[PDB]
Order: structure tokens, then sequence, then C-alpha cells
């Protein structure tokens, strides 16, 4: 007697599919132990479990119940040991392919799949009962490959760490940097390590690369023990148009649409079965491996036909999505659902009931894209590109916003971010230093790209691991330490991670100075008050007006040209008073020396 799968598959509702698909330990009628296979292959002829045991031979033959879901057990098999299914298609190919609900691969090139238990001793039920999707807490994600971080010493295939060893390496990194979470590139099986996890063949199957299911879910629980979250990236527009993982699975375009970019096939939204494969892929990460959140990738390539909405709204992808994000916070309401969509056609992060999509957060695109512009325009230029920078506080409360500089923006001859910038070394050192500064005291979580900690200079490569060997220079070993001094302002200051989304929590204090290339706010979550202002033209200004409607004392919390962070200021007053007299409306003057292209941070204290 074989589970059945539930009728929710058909509906496009199963979250849970993994139960019964794939390969799963049990006994027979008769009580003998061994493994049940299941596969949804409905226009298949025929269907064989293949595997070491037979010596990959004609196999075990599967039954197929009236639902197209085939079944079969085998006695005896041991953890560990290799599978495949040989499918009879249609179209009367014969194809043996990786279980495509295989918890276990072997190592790429091989795409065999191995019977994995997938019973793991968590101790988080602490860190769960907590979870919150930080709506008014820090948060500030780590970006990460898992194959290129760190290598093993004296080894970089070979010299790659097994999950429990990364968490080992990574951990105390994170802790020392104040990220809240790390976000993984996606784990999911993939053949192609240059594809970065972007190419996906096996959605079930957490990477052999850096070890077994155990081990990775060893990585989640010691990230809790430590008060660190992990947020899966997940690929739910394409798949890996390998012929032998989900393309014309059944010998008909079963996974995808029945008639466009990279080596990759689109996810048919519009078959019920496919939408319950994804819902359930991005809920393994969540149940059996206790994760934090999910990343979705590319998702202006589903939301719209051919990723353009003047071809028009995939209504099929929306309700898709929409049903994917209320699946996963009524099973996780305190997982974290991200995504972007840089051309802003739909509300991303609306909730569903107001015609959203129901993310939590939407990356903030255009900040990158127009910050990064102006640090690399000539200091000429600045006057005339001034609210380029300002402009991004336009739109701010248009969606859920999460200010991410990311694994994207630092490959294929784009430059690193301290490359983008414009100037010398010593003055694009300088501007990294206020560039981080800008990006932690705007409004909004926070992502960064491993790498972007360390000023790094050469393009991300999956092939080497990040040059560590920079910190024996003093501007990138300076420069970790203002990156984690950061961290601990946000995550400490309720003024910068208290009522981010909150109009009221920001003030422009210098909009408008154009000149000076001066830009200067207040950010006042829960009812703290922390004065920003960043110089970006490339000289000094002294006692540089900020115009209050009050009275105040300012204390200097952060400056990023200070001796601490290898910069070139030596002032030593950090304790400043407003002056009687200003302009119309703001009755009070701070006066602030502005060191060339830095940012100072002060505590303001009202008088009573
Ligand atoms: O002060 C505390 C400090 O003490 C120690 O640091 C000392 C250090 O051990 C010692 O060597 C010296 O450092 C000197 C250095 O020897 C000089 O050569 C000079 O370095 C500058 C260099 O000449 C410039 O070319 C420039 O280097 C850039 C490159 O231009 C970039 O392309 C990039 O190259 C790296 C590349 O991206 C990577 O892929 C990889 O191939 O490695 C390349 C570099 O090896 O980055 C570098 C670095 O930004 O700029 C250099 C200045 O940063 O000047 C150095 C400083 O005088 O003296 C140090 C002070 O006593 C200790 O080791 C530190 O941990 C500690 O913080
Ligand atoms: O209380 C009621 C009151 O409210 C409003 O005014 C207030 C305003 O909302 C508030 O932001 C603040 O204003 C500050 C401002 O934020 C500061 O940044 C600062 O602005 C002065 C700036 O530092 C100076 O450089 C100077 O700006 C220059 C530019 O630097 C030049 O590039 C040039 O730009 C022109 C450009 O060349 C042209 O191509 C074209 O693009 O147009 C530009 C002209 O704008 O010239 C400008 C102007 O010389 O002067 C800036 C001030 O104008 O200081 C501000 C305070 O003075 O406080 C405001 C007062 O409460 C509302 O607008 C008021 O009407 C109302 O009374």
């Amino acid at each position: 007697n074989f589970p059945t799968i539930d009728r929710s598959f058909f509906a496009g509702e199963c979250f849970d599919a993994y139960r019964v698909l794939g390969a799963h330990p049990c006994r027979d009628d008769f009580g003998q132990e061994g493994w049940r296979f299941a596969v949804w292959a409905p226009g298949a002829v025929a269907v064989e479990i293949c595997g070491g045991f037979d010596g990959w031979g004609p196999g075990v033959p599967m039954q197929k119940a009236d639902t197209g879901v085939w079944s079969g057990f085998v006695p005896g098999l041991a953890e560990g040991e290799l599978y495949k299914y040989r499918i009879h298609g249609k179209d009367g190919s014969t194809v043996m392919r990786a279980d495509p609900y295989a918890f276990s691969t072997e190592l790429r090139p091989g795409t065999a799949s191995r019977l994995a238990r997938m019973d793991f001793a968590f101790d988080d039920s602490s860190w769960m009962e907590r979870r919150d999707k930080c709506r008014n807490l820090p948060l500030n994600i780590y970006e990460l490959h898992a194959g290129s971080w760190k290598h093993k010493p004296n080894a970089g295939s070979d010299g790659w760490y097994n999950y429990r060893e990364l968490a080992r390496e990574l951990i105390p990194w994170l802790l020392d940097h104040r990220f809240t979470h790390v976000e993984l590139l996606p784990l999911a099986e993939h053949p192609f390590d240059g594809s970065w996890g972007y190419q996906t063949t096996g959605y079930f199957s957490v990477t052999s690369r850096y070890g077994d299911p155990a081990d990775f879910a060893a990585f989640v629980n010691a990230c809790h023990r430590m008060g660190i979250g992990v947020i899966m990236d997940f690929v739910p527009v394409h798949f890996a148009a390998n012929g032998d993982a989900l393309a014309n699975f059944d010998g008909t375009h079963l996974y995808e649409y029945d008639s466009s970019e990279w080596g990759t096939c689109n996810f048919n939204y519009y078959r019920r079965e496919v939408c319950s494969f994804l819902n359930s892929a991005a809920a393994l990460w969540m149940d059996v491996y206790h994760c934090d959140g999910i990343r979705m990738d590319a998702i202006s390539r589903a939301l719209y036909w051919q990723g353009d909405p003047n071809r028009g709204v995939n209504e099929g992808a929306v309700t898709f999505l929409r049903n994917l994000n209320h699946g996963l916070n009524e099973r996780w309401p305190t997982g974290i659902y991200t995504a972007e969509d840089s051309t802003n056609f739909l509300k991303v992060t609306a909730p569903t009931r107001y015609d959203g999509i129901g993310f939590d957060y939407k990356w903030d695109m255009g900040w990158m894209h127009d910050t990064l512009d102006y640090f690399a325009t000539p200091f000429g230029e600045r006057p005339d590109a001034y609210h380029k920078l300002t402009f991004s506080m336009q739109y701010f409360y248009n969606e859920l916003y999460l200010l991410a500089l990311s694994h994207d923006e630092v490959v294929h001859g784009k430059k690193t971010i301290i490359d983008k910038l414009w100037g010398t070394y010593e003055e694009k050192c300088a501007q990294l230093r206020t560039l981080y500064f800008y990006m932690y005291t705007h409004p909004g979580k926070k992502l960064n790209f491993m790498g972007n900690e360390l000023g790094h200079f050469r393009e991300w490569d999956e092939k080497k691991e990040l040059d560590w060997g920079l910190m024996k220079y003093p501007f990138h070993d300076s420069f970790q330490k203002y990156f984690a001094e950061l961290g601990r302002l946000y995550a400490t200051e309720p003024a910068l991670y208290d009522g981010e989304y909150n109009p009221n929590c920001f003030e422009w204090i210098a909009c408008e100075s154009r000149d000076e290339g001066v830009y200067a706010w207040l950010r006042k979550g829960a009812g703290q008050t922390i004065l920003c202002v960043m110089n970006t033209q490339n000289t000094a200004h002294k006692k540089f007006p900020l115009y209050f409607q009050y009275p105040c004392a300012a204390d200097e919390l952060l400056n990023s040209e200070a001796a601490c962070w290898n910069g070139a200021d030596r002032s030593r007053t950090r304790h400043l008073h407003t002056t009687d007299g200003g302009v119309y409306g703001r009755d009070y003057t701070l006066s602030v020396d502005l060191p060339a292209m830095g940012s100072r941070m002060y505590r303001i204290t009202p008088e009573a």
C-alpha cells in the first residue's frame, strides 16, 4: 500500500509534495525494511527504479496510479545508495533521470540520486519562537556563495569546506561584523559551478559540493544557536535545460510551457502540479532545514511575459506567487520573503489583499543604480547630478525597500564596488567609507555580497575564495573594522533600525546643497534622533551650517575619515551645540566641519 499524493497537488496548493514524492525509508506489507519511490510522470508509458542494487540493469517496474504518480518499493537498500528513474515517455523516448524530488545527488557531474533520511536533530526551538520579519529590527544580510567565501588551507573544488566546517569559519566573521543573517546563493543541486546555483536541476537536493543533508541542517542549527538567520536563494522562474533533468520529463512539455533565454526552460505556472512542485521546493528549506526566509530570483521574468510588462502581466505567475507567499506565511509567518522587480509595474510588497504580490521586502534596484552612478561621477559634474541621490527618498515609501549591493554588481567586467568609484586610490577609499555610511543611514534593511566589507578590488570568481590577504593592508583591515562599526551602530541605535518604513522617522536637513555636494538628514526611530551628514565633494567644508527648528547638542557617533578607518581627518571636537539664528522657519544652526568625501553621524539631544 503506497501513500497517495494529496489532492491539493493537482490544485497547485500542495507545499509538502516531498513527503510522498521522492525516495523514502519504509516497511512493505510483509514488514521488510526498504525504500519506497514515487514520481509524477502522467504521460509516461512505463517507469523503472534503477540503481547499483541490480548493477544498473532493467531495475524495478513502477505501478502507475490514475493520478499519474508512479510508485515502487526496493527492499534492503542502504542510505547513500544511488538510484535513477528510467522514463518511457509519451513521445517514445527513453531517458534515465535523477529523481526530480531527490534529497541528495552525487557530486557533479554525476546526477544519480542518493537515498537520504531527512530526520535532523535541531535544538533551535528558542530561535524559532523569537523569530521576526525585522520590520522594526536590524536586518543586515551577508549574501554568500558557499563555495567561494573561504577554502580549506593547502588545497579549489578539492579545497571546499563541508557545510559544518563552513559554519565554524563563517559564524565568527558574521558576529564580528554584526550581520544578522546569511543569504545563501541557491543550494538546490546544479551541474555548473559558474551558474552559482541559478541553473537548477535538483530543487529538493541540497548541493553535494559541500556535503550531505545532515551537514547543511547542522549549518542552520549552528547559525540559530549563535543568533544568526539563514535566507535561501530560490529559482522559481526557470530550470536548467539539461535533457535528463526536468525538460520533456514524461516525453511531453510537463514542467515547461508547451512551446527563451540562457540554457534554461521557463516553468509553466498554468500547470497546477508545477505550482505544487515550486511551493514544495520553497517550503522544503523552511520545513526540513529550518531556514528563516526565501529570496526569489528573477521574479520580473515570471510576473511579465518575457519579463516585459508591455508584453502583458502573466496572471498565472501573479496568482502562483501570491499563493506561494500566502502558503509560506500561513506555515512560517516570521519567515522573510524577498524579491526584486526593477520595472516597478506591480506592487511587490503590498499585501495580496490590496492587489500586491505579498513579499516582505523588495531590493531597491533604483537606489543601487543611482547611488553607484553618482559616486562614479567626476567631482566637477556632481553639482548637476546632486538630486541623483535625493531621488531615492521620493519613491522609498512606495514599497518595503531593502538596500542591496548583491553578487550581480561585482561580476562580468562591471568592477567591484570600490573600483566603480571616481578618483585616485585615496579618493576611492574615502568615498567607499561614505558610500556604506549612506547605505547604513539611509532607511531600509541591508544586504551586501561577501567581499563588500573587505573593500575587494578583484571581481567575484566562484573558482576563487575571497582575497583574505587584503587584510595585510591597513586600508582593507581598517575598512572591515569600519564596516563592523556601521553594523554595530545600525544594530544598537533605535533611530536607525526602528520605524525605517515610517515616513515620520526621516527628515531632510540639507537637501539643496548642490555646489557643496552635501546631504544631511535625521533618522528619528523610536523618538530618538541621529543626524547623518555626508560630503560627496573632494574639498572640505568649514563650519557647514545645518538649520534646526530647535536648539540641541550633537555628539559624534561616527567619523568616516577618522584615523581609526585610515582616513585623513585629525579633528578632535566631537561635542557640538546649536547657535541661535538660522533661516526662515529654522532659527538654529549646527555648524559642522566636513572633511573632503567624509561623513559624520551625531546623536542629537534637544534642549528642554
Ligand atoms: O598599520 C596596521 C597594519 O599593519 C600591517 O600592514 C603593513 C603591511 O604588512 C606592509 O606590507 C606595509 O604595507 C604597504 C605595502 O607593502 C606597500 O606596497 C603599499 O601598498 C600599496 C600598494 O603599493 C598599492 O599598489 C595599492 O595596492 C592595492 C592594489 O592597487 C589593488 O589592485 C589591490 O591589489 C590586490 C588584488 O586586488 C588582489 O586580487 C591580490 O592580487 O592582492 C593584491 C594586493 O596584494 O589591493 C591593493 C591594496 O589596496 O595600495 C597599497 C596600500 O593599501 O603600502 C602599504 C601600506 O604602507 O605596511 C603596512 C603598515 O605597517 C598589517 O599587515 C595590517 O593588517 C595592519 O592593518
Ligand atoms: O519654513 C518654510 C520654508 O520651507 C522651505 O525651505 C526650507 C527647505 O525646505 C529646507 O530644506 C531647508 O533648506 C536648506 C537646504 O536643505 C540646504 O541644502 C541649504 O540649501 C542651500 C545650499 O547649501 C546652497 O548651496 C545654495 O544652493 C545653490 C546651489 O548650490 C547651486 O548649485 C545653484 O543651484 C541652481 C542651479 O545652478 C540651476 O541650474 C537650477 O538647477 O536651480 C538651482 C537653484 O536652486 O543655486 C542654489 C541657490 O543659490 O542655496 C541653498 C538654499 O537655496 O540651505 C537651505 C536653507 O537656506 O530650509 C528651508 C528654509 O526653512 C521653503 O522652500 C521656503 O519657501 C519656506 O519659507
